[PDB]
């Protein structure tokens, strides 16, 4: 009679379509709780994300609505896809929860980062990130909050990006949960405005952490984080600071100066496989790319296209893998009730 059933998972109550069986909790991010399950209809395992009352406030609503729309229309093998979307509630008045069904992946990038990685897999994950990023930039999407906890991978080293980044407005929250800021670009830290290669900084932070196994630029707030950045990379040039607004210019130019470590000192030979000649050269190529991704001034930072052409990365290069036909706009303020309906009717395609 009923085409849904409910079960308790960790805390939440998952009411899902009967095709999905044997639910098990596998995570809990900010926007929801996530279960693995078996899809009897597709005969495969899937991940199911539960959004509770996404329309409950502006922040949630914008994110949920955006997530749902973009993930539906954006298609690329390094961006996570929607398999199915549903709500167990029958009417707009009763509507509460949204369920996103996605491919089931094996791990976080955070998990992978902790592992000793060879050059083949390091360059391959990085290639896949750059292709994902590339696609998003083509579709008019610039992420600005790429981070290893929002990137998932499979045992076969397949990689997918989970989310579509910052809102082109941006906020407030009540839920107690800390937002991870360490992978954000200087231009996001300092409020400069940005271009596509804002996301390259993040990839540089991930790459560098894969090597060093520590977060490059930690800190309680953007104040500490900025310090960590200038300590390691040195203070930027005045051509860069001619692009800062008056108040942040003053703040930055009045921080204690630093000369900056060279990249061999930042990522020394010790941290790389360097036993064979193959590995010796790949280490050299690795550090080169790093030095071009982790530069404070975006004017001097490498682009996505030039990163994909870099020797460390272009060994994977292929035809329909770097490009495919890419495509409406929305970014405006609404009340709860208005968001509720926008999202309900996105769910009911
Ligand atoms: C036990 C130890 C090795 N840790 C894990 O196994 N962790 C998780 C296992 C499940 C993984 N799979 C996965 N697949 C798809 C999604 C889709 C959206 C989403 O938000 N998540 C989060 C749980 C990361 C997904 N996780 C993620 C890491």
């Amino acid at each position: 009679d009923n085409q849904f059933y409910s079960v308790e998972v960790g805390d939440s109550t998952f009411t899902v379509l009967k095709r999905y069986q044997n639910l098990k909790p596998i995570g809990s991010g900010a926007q929801g709780i996530v279960c693995a399950a078996y899809d009897a209809v597709l005969d495969r395992n899937v991940a199911i994300k539960k959004l509770s009352r996404p329309f409950q406030n502006q922040t949630h609503a914008k994110r949920a609505y955006r997530e749902l729309v973009l993930m539906k229309c954006v298609n690329h093998k390094n961006i996570i896809s929607l398999l199915n979307v549903f709500t167990p509630q029958k009417t707009l008045e009763e509507f509460q929860d949204v369920y996103l069904v996605m491919e089931l992946m094996d791990a976080n990038l955070c998990q992978v980062i902790q592992m000793e990685l060879d050059h083949e897999r390091m360059s391959y994950l990085l290639y896949q990130m750059l292709c994902g990023i590339k696609h998003l930039h083509s579709a008019g999407i610039i992420h600005r909050d790429l981070k290893p906890s929002n990137i998932v991978v499979k045992s076969d080293c397949t990689l997918k990006i989970l989310d579509f980044g910052l809102a082109r407005t941006a906020s407030f929250m009540m839920t107690p949960y800390v937002v991870t800021r360490y992978y954000r670009a200087p231009e996001v830290i300092l409020g400069m405005g940005y271009k596509e290669n804002v996301d390259i900084w993040s990839v540089g932070c991930i790459m560098g952490e894969m090597v060093r196994h520590k977060i490059l630029f930690p800190g309680r707030d953007y104040i500490d984080q900025w310090n960590k950045v200038i300590e390691q990379l040195g203070t930027p040039c005045p051509e860069f600071m001619k692009k800062l607004q008056p108040t942040v210019r003053n703040y930055v130019e009045n921080r204690p100066k630093y000369a900056g470590l060279t990249f061999p000192k930042l990522f020394p030979d010790s941290l790389f496989p360097a036993d064979s000649e193959h590995n010796k050269l790949k280490a050299s190529q690795a550090r080169d790319l790093l030095s071009k991704m982790l530069v404070i001034d975006p004017a001097k930072r490498i682009s996505v296209d030039d990163a994909l052409q870099h020797p460390y990365i272009n060994v994977w290069y292929d035809p329909a893998e770097v490009e495919a036909p890419p495509p409406q706009l929305d970014e405006r303020e609404h009340t709860i009730e208005e968001w509720k309906e926008l999202i309900y009717k996105e769910v009911m395609n």
